[PDB]
């Protein structure tokens, strides 16, 4: 028989980096 | 004979972005 | 006949959510 059907996607990504610092504080 | 069973998943996706920048610093 | 072969693997998955926000900023 022929081959079967491709898989299903795969499960979600890792979630991304942290963001980077903000900015400074006030004056 | 009939087609075969379906394929394993799929590989787990890439990480995400990353996040926003922090909150602005302290005074 | 016999049943065909396993389907191949699926996509990837989705890429992942966005990481969580960045460190404050300096004083």
């Amino acid at each position: 028989g022929p081959p079967g059907p491709p898989g299903p996607p795969g499960p979600p990504g890792p979630p991304g980096p942290p963001g980077p610092p903000g900015p400074p504080g006030p004056p």
